[PDB]
């Protein structure tokens, strides 16, 4: 019987701090807008140039904030470059020399009075990070135990949004979100960085690597058995050793060839779909423009409404951990889906109305934070585990660089283009996520299966069988 050893849960954690990190590095940099804008303007004129317009301030925030998503975009789809090289555990440790590196650049670019090193710090700590989007659900996908890896995924998303939390509370002025303090406030990223480093060398290389990529059965058994408790592995040895002689008789898995191959297409274009479904949401505009919004329908003091949306976003990460396994990835990402699709409608219908009729602001303000508790619910954590319970170990990687390329991409086209959408539609706009979460609503009802408790080898069995 396998249990949950404090080996296992260290093991993990300790993988979810680069988790922490992609939370953090993403939410941080809203709160500081106006210092960071002063700094760029400062930094302009302390050097022989004539103060910024708002244009230039704007043309250069907005990079500093984007070549962040560049950097993840890049990143998430090298990871396929270093998991097989030096293993899962080693590219975790490896790839922090890029976050202590990103984060002494942003830390240092206030008092170099250097605006390039700002950016050329985001662009590194993004890089850092979309390894990390790709390195943590696979690491914690092959050493979960196969009735937990759905919970134990979810930990994922439970650090990023606890990333998210504390660099929201730590942007409020009276904590580091001060002109004299905002460097440290990106420099913290360090910090993590340098605990996950010191912890990670005490944590197990994946078994599945062990054993599959590397033919160490013996060494990866003893890895399991430590890990899970039990010295009777035998079924997920043999598992393992019959994805081992598949691995064997197939080529070596490119990008490219995940959508040549009949087997790796429905698998792949479901696990795209899926990251589609959790952009194409809206969560990156609702999140950003959350404070403008709470605003406008009255609140008094909007940076604790947000901050109450963090908690919110919070809370129900861990709600959707403990249903996860129970529920179905299914279920869970269907109600998600659906409640969302009702509370971005109800956003455009109460800012259609708020000016006309009394209390649609506090219906604006519900439908919002309600948003957030059903994006947490399923379309939050699962799409960024799901894909590893999707492929066997071969394709495994290939296929994480690509859907996670694909969330970061998809992220970057919304913080692009929403601004413009907003400009013309207004209150409408909130119809266009309202469309793609219905549209991938049926998508999963139709084309996605239960991965819950099966085994990779279960599931890729089935996506065989299906294309003869
Ligand atoms: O402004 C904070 C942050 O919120 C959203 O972050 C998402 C993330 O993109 C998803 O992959 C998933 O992990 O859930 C997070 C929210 O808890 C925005 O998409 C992001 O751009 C934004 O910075």
């Amino acid at each position: 019987t396998q249990k949950v050893t404090p080996a296992l849960i260290f093991a993990i954690t300790v993988a979810t701090i680069g988790s922490f990190q992609f939370g953090y590095n993403t939410g941080v940099i809203n709160a500081p807008e106006k210092i960071i804008k002063e700094f760029i303007t400062k930094t302009l004129t302390d050097k022989g140039n004539a103060p910024p317009s708002e244009v230039l301030l704007t043309s250069l925030w907005s990079l500093s904030v984007a070549i962040f998503s560049v950097g993840g975009m890049i990143g998430s789809f090298s990871v396929g470059l270093f998991v097989n090289r030096f293993g899962r555990r080693n590219s975790m440790l490896i790839v922090n020399l890029l976050a202590v590196t990103g984060g002494c650049f942003m830390g240092l670019c206030k008092v170099a009075k250097s605006v390039e090193m700002l950016i050329l710090g985001r662009l590194v700590i993004g890089l850092f990070c979309g390894l990390c989007t790709g390195f943590v659900p696979m690491y914690i996908g092959e050493i979960s135990p196969t009735a937990l890896r759905g919970a134990f995924g979810t930990l994922n998303q439970l650090g990023i949004v606890v990333g998210i939390l504390v660099a929201q509370i730590f942007g409020l002025e009276f904590i580091l979100g001060s002109e004299e303090l905002w460097p440290l406030l990106l420099g913290f990223t360090i910090l993590p960085a340098i605990l996950q480093s010191a912890a990670l060398p005490f944590c197990p290389e994946s078994p599945r690597f062990l054993l599959i990529n590397r033919k160490e059965e013996e060494n990866a058994k003893q890895i399991l058995q430590r890990l899970w408790g039990t010295q009777d592995v035998s079924q997920d040895i043999q598992e393992m050793k019959d994805e081992s002689a598949r691995m064997s008789q197939e080529k070596q898995v490119t990008v490219l060839e995940l959508f040549r191959v009949s087997s790796y297409r429905q698998p792949i274009i479901i696990s795209i779909v899926l990251q589609l479904s959790q952009q194409l949401s809206g969560i990156n505009a609702v999140f950003y423009y959350s404070t403008g919004i709470f605003k406008d329908a009255g609140v008094q003091e909007p940076i604790y409404a947000t901050i109450g949306a963090g908690v919110v976003n919070t809370i129900f990460t861990v709600v959707s951990l403990f249903l996860v396994e129970r529920a179905g990835r299914r279920t869970l990402h269907m109600i998600g889906l659906g409640g969302m699709a009702f509370c971005s409608t109800l956003m455009t219908v109460s800012l259609l109305l708020k000016d006309n009729y009394n209390g649609m602001s506090f219906v604006c303000i519900g439908a919002i934070l309600v948003f957030v508790a059903f994006f947490e619910i399923g379309p939050g954590p699962i799409p960024w585990f799901i894909v590893a319970e999707l492929f066997s170990q071969g394709p495994r990687p290939a296929a994480m660089a690509v859907a996670g390329c694909s969330n970061w991409t998809s992220n970057f086209l919304v913080g692009l283009l929403f601004p413009s959408a907003a400009h013309y539609l207004g209150a409408y706009v909130f119809i266009i996520f309202t469309g793609f979460l219905i549209t991938f609503l049926a998508f999963t009802f139709f084309k996605v299966p239960e991965t819950r408790g099966r085994t990779f080898e279960d599931i890729t069995r089935a996506f065989e069988g299906q294309a003869h």
